[PDB]
């Protein structure tokens, strides 16, 4: 009771994870804001089938790596190299 | 929307690198070609219009929608001392 953070273990699908992102220190999605945001929960994808992730969730951590004040590539690299299960910490 | 960026190739080349393509898709299955790095002090940075993670839509009037990575590299390398880049973001 009283936590803005969610831990979501997304199971990789045949077609990948099925969501898009934007943000980072080198790619701010908002003014003075370097957070990584989920921009699309793609139909047919695993994030949709799971049903827990929502658009404009802030990606706080991918597995064991925090995504706060990082370059956009840092989070892309962590998502592309994910295993069969990826642990996403999200803030709302 | 699209922006047409004409760049003069410098000592160090165009001053950026790319990733993506039909044979190197993004983790969300996007096959677009996009700018991965802008080299500080390079041609693209000094021009000031290109930004990292810009999607390359065309190179010297050749569309880069749904193309293999080396197609776009080949186009960038063969465009000569002046390159017309169409980008979207």
């Amino acid at each position: 009771l009283g936590s803005q953070y969610l831990d979501i273990v997304l199971l990789r699908g045949s077609s990948g994870l099925g969501f898009s992102i934007a943000g980072g220190t080198d790619n701010p999605h908002f003014d003075n804001d370097t957070s990584i945001y989920i921009t699309k929960v793609i139909p047919g994808g695993a994030a949709e089938a799971d049903g827990r992730l929502k658009v404009y969730d802030t990606i706080v951590a991918v597995d064991d790596q925090l995504m706060e004040d990082v370059a956009h590539q840092v989070c892309v690299d962590a998502l592309k190299s994910a295993g069969s299960e990826v642990k996403l910490r999200v803030k709302r």
